[PDB]
């Protein structure tokens, strides 16, 4: 109907995510859905993941294009600056069991949000840049593993 749509590429809003399933994408979308004038917001998936977009539908009687796009790009800027990610290949040999213990050690560090260690010791972490950095993550997992 009167609804208009705009799309932007995810890596443009949210540079340096492991994939488009990183919870930063959901943070962005759920925050946008809370704003007046947004009729919808959702991901448009690309086969090559870094060509995935967000698509936002808005009511141009409630909000101008300039203003909806600013809301999108600035909400993205704040999420992007606030949440860090490292995806590290740890040394040593892992098993469903062993990974699952170090998973909990990561969670318990002062600035970590989400943490997922697989078999073969690939650590997928997400962290609060105002509480901790990645150097501080490496130094804390230095004891056992490393990079």
């Amino acid at each position: 109907n009167a609804t208009e749509k705009l799309r932007l590429d995810i890596p443009v809003l949210l540079p340096g995510l492991p994939d488009s399933s990183d919870p930063c994408v959901e943070r962005l979308l759920s925050e946008l859905r809370g704003k007046e004038g947004v009729e919808a917001a959702h991901i448009k998936t690309a086969n090559v993941d870094s060509d995935s977009q967000i698509c936002v539908h808005y009511d141009p009687a409630a909000i101008s294009l300039a203003r909806i796009r600013e809301l999108v790009t600035s909400t993205g800027a704040v999420i992007s600056s606030r949440f860090g990610h490292v995806l590290w290949q740890l040394k040593g040999v892992w098993h469903e069991r062993r990974a699952r213990t170090v998973a909990s050690q990561l969670r318990a560090l002062p600035g970590v949000i989400e943490a997922e260690v697989s078999a073969s010791g690939i650590a997928r972490v997400e962290f609060d840049n105002d509480r901790i950095s990645a150097a501080g993550i490496e130094q804390a997992l230095s004891k056992r593993g490393l990079a």
